[PDB]
């Protein structure tokens, strides 16, 4: 019942036709500039769109090849390299690599999961071509920007319960790298997710040589010259979910915000953040992750974080967004540094918002001095200095359990009150809240 073809030409017809059972045979497909046009392999972007319903896709060793030109090929419009909008569908095991660094004339997603029961599984994806490429979102990411862009992110969920399992996502690309629009119900399982970093001082070094941002003196989207001692990504986020997209589904077009997302058992290295679902609706629930040298470990608003793990190299392993946050539940063990210690943020979390159950753990030992447990207070986090931000910093924090079970300080600011905190040591811990309680535990 499997139908073998061993062409893109001889593919692309079956991705228009419900209850296929479909294998690309293993081997190198490249796609080039001049495979797209009218009398062209591609005369549309997307390139690949699946508009089928019931159907199996095998791309066991396919490795397909897509020069970033392809970008441009399409005028000032978006380019996606795989959309799927028929429902039930499952696609496997493609090794799909972005070549060269060619910025989209407009914007580009890798994937874009519309529809609804659809699943791609074992994919390895490298994301590359995207402008500004060095800057992280330092000079923009919506509009409005310092620096206008040409973002490339990578997997973006929307639909109606897809399901994005046991891949690998490599970015070298300004963009996330996998995020939600939309999407209710997304699962994300099994993932590695990978961005790259660059420090603010490597970047504030190309001050005199006429770069994009040395011509801006380095004023950021958020108000103010980029400061020195941060280490950002250039990616955006890890697993992030957004509150505002548009997605169709059996024809209906929707627009909504993300509902009730899944992360299970994912690795997220060098993103902006590991999993952020603050923005989502519904249940949130986070299990089984390891976040390493990102920006931010995890903020999902409220919901469950649950035998997770982050370092803190770079930035914070959790963080309330908002001081509308309630009902905030996590388990998370602050892991042994993944690399060098470059944490501009001063924290280890910042903690706020009402009705929380917080318990962190850690084996480490070697406490840098500037990492600290933060409820409520001033964080100088890179993007929320001198009111930039302001819903993000600055707020208070009220019936919260606090359970620290690591050698890290905790600082109670002014604006906590009813904060309940059990800790290994308490000559560590600074209180200048309302009615906050703080007992010992042994080991």
């Amino acid at each position: 019942q499997t139908t073998t073809v061993y062409s893109l030409e001889d593919l692309l017809p079956y991705l228009k036709q419900d209850n296929v059972d479909v294998k690309l045979a293993p081997g190198t497909y490249n796609v080039n500039g001049f495979d797209v046009g009218e009398d062209r392999l591609f005369s549309t972007t997307p390139l690949f769109l699946f508009e089928g319903s019931n159907s199996t896709y095998d791309f066991t060793d396919v490795k397909l090849n897509i020069n970033t030109v392809v970008l441009t090929k399409f005028g000032n419009n978006e380019v996606n390299e795989i959309q799927i909008l028929g429902n039930n569908n499952v696609l496997k095991n493609l090794k799909l690599e972005d070549i060269g660094t060619t910025a989209p004339s407009n914007r580009a997603q890798s994937i874009v999961i519309d529809g609804r029961d659809n699943r791609i599984e074992g994919f390895h994806l490298t994301i590359r071509g995207s402008y500004p490429y060095g800057y992280g979102d330092a000079f923009g990411k919506g509009g409005g920007s310092v620096i206008n862009h040409r973002k490339h992110s990578g997997v973006l969920i929307r639909g109606l319960r897809n399901h994005l399992k046991d891949c690998t996502i490599i970015s070298r690309s300004y963009g996330h790298i996998v995020f939600m629009q939309a999407a209710s119900y997304p699962t994300v399982e099994g993932c590695y997710i990978e961005g790259e970093m660059r420090s603010t001082d490597d970047m504030l070094a190309e001050e005199g040589t006429g770069s994009p941002a040395d011509k801006v003196d380095f004023m950021t989207v958020w108000g103010y010259k980029l400061p020195a001692g941060y280490m950002m990504s250039l990616q955006e986020g890890g697993i992030a979910a957004y509150n505002a997209g548009t997605t169709y589904i059996d024809g209906v077009e929707i627009q909504r915000a993300t509902d009730n997302p899944t992360v299970l058992n994912c690795t997220i290295k060098n993103a902006r953040t590991g999993v952020t679902l603050a923005h989502a609706n519904g249940t949130k629930y986070v299990e089984g992750c390891t976040v390493l040298g990102c920006e931010n470990g995890y903020s999902i608003g409220s919901g469950t974080v649950v035998n997770c793990g982050a370092d803190a190299i770079y930035g914070p392993v959790f963080k309330n967004t908002y001081g509308s946050d309630k009902g905030y539940n996590a388990d998370i063990t602050i892991l042994p540094p993944s690399d060098a210690y470059y944490n501009g943020h001063d924290a280890v979390a910042y903690i706020g918002g009402s009705n929380h159950n917080l318990t962190f753990r850690s084996e480490i030992t070697e406490i840098p001095s500037n990492l600290k447990i933060m409820v409520s207070g001033d964080l100088q986090g890179l993007r929320v200095l001198h009111g930039s931000n302001p819903s993000q910093n600055n707020f208070a924090g009220t019936n919260i359990v606090l359970r620290n079970l690591t050698n890290f300080p905790v600082d109670l600011h002014s604006d906590s009150s009813n904060i309940t905190v059990t800790s290994c040591d308490t000559d560590n811990i600074t209180d200048n809240g309302t009615n906050n309680s703080i007992e010992a535990i042994d080991c």
